[PDB]
């Protein structure tokens, strides 16, 4: 196997939004399917279709892959994805992290992922937010790595590491800007696990999941992590605890998407105001 | 990526069968590797070769696939699957599970399968018998599980859930049956653990699976149970403990294939009967 | 899917060899990135480009591929490969255990496989030389398996056991040879867990590796084995612990390449005087 793209069609892909946009963003953020509002906040906002953009993956009816937005958040110069891909579409992940390198090619240096997560530990309640300080990659485990194929030093080396992925720095800071919201449920930190999916975990999963030490699950994110690492970006991000995975045999209730849409609902404004505050906290460049 | 069979290709299948045969069945059995004799016990007997059926996953000498038997078993409308498919062999998980939405599109509700299976659980006898009551879907975790790639809503939903997956009613109205059998050996129970071989597991993996919280441990069987509970059929299954894993460097004992045929051997009898007389147990349709 | 290699392709490679060669080696090493430096130590050395034996596993540059390298190591009949293929690489597996067919057709009886590796276990140091008694195969769980796809009984039949797969007697002889070479260090004995990389492991991936009882791990080696004991030959290998992987979030130092071939380096003279003695160890054939 390798990799479909050239170094040559990422080159290509960010001529053509650098020559397709005045914007200049340092800030990725991609928001998860929680967060898509986001975007109302962002000011000079100017979007493009994935459709549109060179070497973008597509989804079948064009449209709902989604659209890049650029603008300005809290005086940051950023990028947003409003739409993501995930390896249980079908997409190889090096479709799936592809926008990541765009992104490096267009000058930003910081990366925000969020997602929404089902909470493993026993404390985390539905509406939660969790800090994100490191990851469990079991599809990387098995093969299923972005980097997979040969490695063009262009972007990064053969070997990265990634015991320092999730920035001190931005986790501190985090911490600091949550308090200046004031709110009643504190902040939460740990470690997303992400599996493939797309189906939902059985019991018998979930406690396997408990027992490697995993705090909250997703099908996302690690991906673009290793991809934006690898070629130097700074990486920070949170998931939103969307259902309690369930982990006896007497409940009657059941993991569903309506619910997990539902809980993206009640955090959707908390969430928006919590990265646009975040922003200030991102290093300027230089 | 993405599964091969469009929509028409399952309508297909089925029609041809539909119009192949009177029969109309409500329960599916997959017979594992144990017990293929079932066939003789049903009545009004009609046999297919996989090999005739249209868009069935083919194997290289056509006759090894196996065939498709529709009959009665203990006055239910059963179809069975003799000879099934596995990802050691090649297939990919939307071949190995082709056949379970055919049969969903022939009306079947309930599916039954069963499968031969290594020891984790200490206790466990060669001989025993272990109802599912749940699984760890391992290939499932890295990206590996058949509803991969693009979703029909006609099926089913994009994340359905596992949580449920065997049927809590089947499971004690098969504990019942088993105390009318008046067995020596109890009947069993616990968490099956698909690998995908096709090589036999290490004591290091062992160690690993037991400590997952699996019970027994076979290569097939968690696909087809994800596949059916997609599109709505009730499932139930068990395992035939073939073999006790080796669990310690000392023993001069190994895994093969001669003494689980061996084992399935002893079993035999017993299986047919115990499933026979299951399907009086299976609610009648409407 | 398929193994892309006919019986005739192994035979052709096999023939090719044994025509261009007058050596007829017993021993086949596989030289972990650590110790290339043993085919010094080689007499009546003849050497192959991969690039030029027929169906060999291609490197894009053809050279950095490596070389087969026949001769005699201690008085054994040795052949060595000085370069292998990972599957981070983008290799199928059945690629990466392409020669060690390739050595079975051509009268090999032996297996040697070293690498480097990180350490898991908190006794061990840079240095230390790990005796492999196990392995774990996480991605053999998911489907990643060399024996994926139609069995060729020719080689050895569909479901191979691996509890007994690194010989019991090999590791004793080896612990002898130890003494003999007198060392402050113990010589280490443990599991290899195998991950596919290419990217480094977290804090947490690297505790969920511990917890499976794991000693060692690295990105090579399993599938080598896996083949090798599918098709009769006997195996024994080791590790050469390079660093001992990040274990808690305070440690300011990371996982990396320089100090991986560094430790490679340090340990060198070491590890050839450690194989060209235990050469004597291994039983004459017949
Ligand atoms: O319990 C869960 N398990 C796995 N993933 C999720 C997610 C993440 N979203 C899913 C389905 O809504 C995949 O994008 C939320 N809850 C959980
Ligand atoms: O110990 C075991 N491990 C994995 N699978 C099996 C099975 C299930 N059958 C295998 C080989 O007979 C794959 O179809 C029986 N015993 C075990
Ligand atoms: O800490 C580690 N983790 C995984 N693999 C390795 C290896 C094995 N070599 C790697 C990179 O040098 C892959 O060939 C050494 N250290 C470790």
């Amino acid at each position: 196997m390798e990799n479909g793209y050239t170094y040559e069609d990422y080159k290509n892909t960010a001529e053509w939004l650098l020559s397709h946009t005045k914007h200049r963003p340092q800030v990725a953020i991609i928001c998860g399917s929680g967060l898509g509002g986001l975007t109302d906040k962002l000011t000079q906002a100017q979007i493009f279709d994935y459709s549109e953009i060179p070497n973008f993956p597509r989804s079948t009816v064009p449209g709902h892959a989604g659209r890049l937005v650029f603008g300005f958040l809290n005086g940051r110069a950023c990028v947003m994805m409003q739409g993501r891909f995930h390896m249980y579409e079908g997409y190889p992940l090096w479709k799936v992290t592809f926008p990541v390198r765009v992104f490096h090619l267009l000058g930003v240096d910081t990366l925000v992922v969020t997602n929404a997560a089902g909470g493993l530990n026993p404390k985390f309640e539905v509406g939660d937010i969790m800090l994100i300080r490191d990851h469990i990659n079991l599809p990387g485990f098995s093969g299923q790595n972005p980097l997979r194929g040969p490695n063009d030093e262009r972007f990064g080396d053969r070997f990265p590491a990634m015991s320092d992925a999730y920035d001190r720095t931005m986790r501190q800071r985090a911490l600091s800007t949550w308090k200046q919201m004031g709110e009643q449920r504190e902040l939460q930190e740990g470690t997303y696990v992400m599996v493939a999916g797309p189906s939902f975990e059985t019991v018998a999963e979930c406690r396997v999941l408990q027992k490697l030490g995993a705090d909250a699950v997703g099908m996302s994110t690690v991906p673009e992590v290793i991809v934006a690492r690898h070629c130097g970006l700074r990486v920070f991000g949170f998931s939103l605890i969307t259902n309690k995975v369930i982990m006896d045999y007497e409940s009657l209730e059941k993991a569903n998407h309506e619910e997990v849409l539902a809980a993206g609902k009640q955090a959707a404004q908390k969430l928006e105001q919590f990265v646009s505050i975040l922003m200030a906290s991102i290093p300027l460049p230089d």
